[PDB]
């Protein structure tokens, strides 16, 4: 019997990953830039037993649905292949996330699993190969191998497509992300758009410049500059969905109300910037020093229970005991 | 009806139009000069009838809308517009304006294009200004940009120009193609069009993108019309309409006119399209989805929407060939 346990934190893309060059190995049309969150994470124990017939997944104490179970059994086949064994595993996982708030991620799930399998089967995988392993489950999991700022380099094959951590001289310790809590999966949404969106080329033509400008801002620890490019990049992502055949949107009116509050804060000498993912939740990057002030502005309009802050964590994926 | 010797009245009926290539954002806010050309179709079903009566006794302009007094705000608005008319006609006469909107305004359809075209034409008739169509378009434009196109029937294009003299629309001869087409309206506090286009135009991060493709879209559409190629016209206009709404997403801060139900209707259009009912949608300053379809398939497409939308919510109109007309 072989076993290991790890904690992986979710991460939010500032420069978005959106569209796969390759659906089976999960290679992206473009690089992406994320920050890892202190507050939301997944803890996953994996246990390999010669007696097991088929992989079992218990999440938060309950069993998973067809699609996940299947999704997990295909992923574990990849693990088996890599390990060179034929062992099925009982997986017990726990999401540390505000309940039923749309904030559970494949990113934390798969990074945690990859690192737990790594530990269980003693593979001593390099961070690079761990990221690659996580990428095969969910693209954004590639980045949750790392803390702080991370970049997923798209590469062109299974070997070259992986994330790496970015040193910002501890800039991440100065930043925070406020969540405003407010259904098409990212996988399905993004493939429709990657395949059919009339505005997809426009996305591809600007993503690299945004990326470079984002990465440059990080080197200089220049918040306003980072803020503006990621905000624009973010909106361009949702634009591409408007061009889809047929169009769709992740956003609802409340999402826009939150956006408007972010703009006012800037006008009130409280710099912050928003982004949205595959849902209407609005995420607000802000400096720690201004975090409380910005939150107060939201509390005027949103319920206290819906305004949830998190720090950016510096460390990466972590084996547990 | 009967009019005293020293009173000049005129009454006109102008039809609403829907932009297939969108006007969105002004170069000049005071004279209403657009940042780009637009192209539209004039709808047979929806129109405004406006009567105007000039009387030397009248001390100020009066506006009666669908039988009721307008408030002081809209009153003040209409008096400033009529000043333009007075300046043009070289008089100082005031008028009583009796207008009736036969447009589903409560349902969200815009009345601004027909209202201002009707008013312009009505005045030209009352005062005998002998205005050319070009000059009628220019006068309607001062009131609302889209109004410049409602002077004309069928397909019409607003040439943007660079000043008050050069910015106006004309009718496009389509060899009668307008007679084969129809538009279906799926009916679903609004930022005004004027207000909305201004925020996007001034601040939108994606506005340049709009500007970089509008002329190409327009040429493709116009070439589509010359060819009477419904697919070619439909694809470019659908994309154009979507790009306009995209710009709004890039505004500071963003907004949208679309709701989930709008998206639902679009889905049904694409469905009809995959099922050999060719049609294409567009949206203006609100959630209503408008569906361009050939008159033959109108009935079929409607039924598909009727599978999910309330019968009262689905309303078709043909496209009318004639332009603004004076009436009794
Ligand atoms: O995370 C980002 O960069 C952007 C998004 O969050 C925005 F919605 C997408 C997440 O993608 P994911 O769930 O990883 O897709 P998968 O590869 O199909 O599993
Ligand atoms: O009609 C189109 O080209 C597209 C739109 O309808 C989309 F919302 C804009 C209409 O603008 P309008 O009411 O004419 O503005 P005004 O000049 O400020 O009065």
């Amino acid at each position: 019997v072989k076993s290991g346990k790890a904690r992986a934190h979710t991460n939010i893309a500032l420069i978005k990953y959106w569209g796969k060059a390759d659906e089976t190995y999960i290679i992206p049309m473009n690089n992406s830039l994320s920050v890892t969150l202190d507050r939301f994470y997944t803890e996953t124990k994996v246990t390999f037993d010669p007696d097991f017939t088929e992989d079992c997944l218990i999440l938060n104490g309950n069993e998973v649905n067809a699609k996940e179970k299947e999704k997990i059994q295909n992923y574990m086949n990849i693990v088996r292949d890599l390990a060179g064994n034929r062992l099925h595993a009982r997986i017990e996982s726990e999401n540390y996330v505000p309940t039923a708030a749309g904030l559970a991620s494949s990113a934390s799930a798969y990074a945690a699993l990859a690192a737990a399998c790594n530990e269980a089967l003693s593979l001593n995988l390099s961070d690079t190969d761990l990221s690659r392993l996580a990428r095969r489950g969910s693209g954004s999991a590639s980045r949750s191998i790392f803390g702080g700022f991370a970049e997923w380099e798209k590469g062109h094959d299974d070997l070259t497509s992986y994330a790496h951590g970015i040193n910002s001289n501890g800039w991440e310790k100065d930043l925070s992300m406020i969540f405003v809590v407010i259904k098409v999966s990212a996988r399905s949404g993004m493939s429709l758009t990657r395949d059919t969106s009339r505005f997809y080329q426009y996305w591809l033509d600007h993503v690299d410049e945004d990326l470079n400008e984002a990465k440059e801002a990080v080197k200089n620890q220049d918040f306003q500059r980072l803020g503006e490019v990621i905000e624009a990049n973010g909106l361009r992502m949702h634009a591409t969905n408007l061009g889809a055949q047929p169009p769709f949107t992740y956003l609802v009116q409340e999402s826009y109300d939150a956006m408007a509050i972010v703009e006012q804060c800037r006008k009130a000498n409280l710099p912050c910037y928003f982004t949205m993912d595959a849902g209407p939740n609005v995420k607000v990057l802000v400096e720690k020093k201004n975090k409380q002030a910005v939150m107060e502005q939201f509390l005027k309009v949103f319920d206290e229970s819906k305004i949830i802050a998190s720090d950016i964590i510096s460390s990466g994926v972590e084996i547990i005991k």
